[PDB]
């Protein structure tokens, strides 16, 4: 239904919880390929943590413009696990809100690719790392990116 | 009291929990028509999830303008059921704030059509899918859209 | 202490929990008139629910400007009672925040007239409907509107 | 440590929980004077409740500009105690966020002088009203106002 | 790897919980110099509390611009420990959201250096003050500042 061959898609991912992140990125990449998005047009860049996702996304989008290779959509990818402090709550809160607002500031679809889990098992399951359980959410984010960049043209 | 015969209403809905979504959409359509809105002027469009509703609404509104068929009001519809992670809470929080803010950005009424439930039964009951329980919240939203787009002319 | 004779005050109220709504409006109307605000200068208008209060207020204010009868302040009145789902939480949160911001966007005092209760009794008690318990919060909202429109002239 | 002899500081306080409010203001006033701020350059003004603090601060700042006596900093003082309903949570939430945002919109330091307590005992202790317990937070607010107005000139 | 030799990084830290604050700053300063940032190009400045961090950061950024020694990135540092009242919740929430927004308002990376802990031991552990327990989170913030200011040209 959706054609991604003409699109350039950016994936910006954190490096905290790298094992789970890698699996999510791979899924997003996989689904992008299935929609016809060219390999040269899947751009992957990293940031340290999820807090750096929103501003990192802006800087990433702006750099791509300056390069003459603008992005049609972006998938910020982060994994946050509930720890002992309230750090989890406040990172999740601020990140989710800014990424949402970033749809309008940037003028391109920003797909919420942040997992917000209470356990490591929960994040692993939603990254496809536990076999026979659930699915890789990265794949959904890939499909969402193509559609949102296409549907309303 | 309120006549919608000269109005063009947009409905944008998520695709997760499709059975409950379809019931709410139909309830909004049914009520829209009771206020006099013509079938040709009820425009239905989809996005994958509730996070995509706010920016999807923006792209939908701007598309209809470019087509020369501008929307007088929009009803973003989504269904969110509490899962095992905090994903429910941050999607609800961010989506709600942006849909609220979107009234002012888009310059047209944006009717909050997002169910934020704890059980599947609760969402079914609020879509009128339980024979004796409550009512279809979709109908209330249709009536809201007509009133909000007309009352202050 | 505050002369309200030269003021025009708008009251925008929701229609859900109407019995409690009516009493809060009645209290606001009473105290408004006690500070000298004339009946012809108290404009009452309605919206379906509390979510429509923020944008309804803007549309109400804009309409009153086009009529050549500008409002000096506005009191959005809503009654929200905790249900079974999270609907209460997300309506309250985004409604409160927008009404707060509306002070600066509209350039007139917006008095927070939204009850956020857990039981019907709590709302009734804070609306002056329980015989010997507490008072009608509506009156306080009336007093506030007059003061905020006058004190800093 | 900082010189406040050339500063004009405004104090805007709510009128609920007055006993505690008066103690908080008296602390702020006392500490202001210790930094060199003159009695004539400490302007006290009131609003009804904490919700009125944000916009009341704007109106207060603007009036002082029209009087030719601008403020170099403002200390919005409120006392909020948790009751039976959710009123506490939502007033605290939107007031704190708006007072924070007010720093950037007014262009002067806005010092958070709102106590957000669960009990009356807690507000009294944080106002210096309990003999062998803690200190008056109002003093800290007076120190903060002076510093934030001078340190970065 | 990132070259911080040409960078100027600012550190703005609160003063409450000084013992923990100092460890975080020392950790950030240390990592900065490992990435090649000169000691004349690491500017430390202070504010009273965490609530002053966002507006202090702007005042600090603007001051450095006026001096001809602009900042390429800023690390606002603060320590918040849960107390008896709801003070903790509302300072974390508004500070976190504003520091996040500040990335876009200032046009430089704003590294989130605020600990949001339930106990003192939790903050000590995340500052590297407990041997064999976790690490100094300050060190990450140093690295983040250098990466975010360089990676995207």
């Amino acid at each position: 239904k959706y054609d991604g061959s003409k699109l350039r898609i950016g994936i910006l991912h954190a490096r905290w919880n790298r094992k789970i992140i890698d699996a999510l990125v791979a899924g997003a990449v996989k689904r992008l390929q299935e929609f016809g998005v060219k390999e040269e047009n899947i751009i992957i860049e990293t940031v340290p943590g999820s807090f750096e996702l929103p501003y990192g996304s802006k800087l990433f989008v702006e750099k791509q413009k300056r390069l003459g290779k603008p992005l049609d959509a972006i998938i910020p990818i982060g994994v946050l696990i509930k720890g002992s402090t309230m750090h989890f709550e406040y990172i999740c809160d601020s990140t989710t809100h800014q990424l949402m607002k970033l749809n309008f500031e940037l003028g391109i679809p920003v797909i919420f690719g942040v997992l917000t889990c209470l356990t490591d098992e929960q994040a692993e399951a939603r990254a496809g790392l536990i076999e026979g359980k659930m699915h890789n959410h990265g794949e959904d984010w890939g499909a969402a990116a193509v559609e949102m960049a296409t549907k309303f043209n």
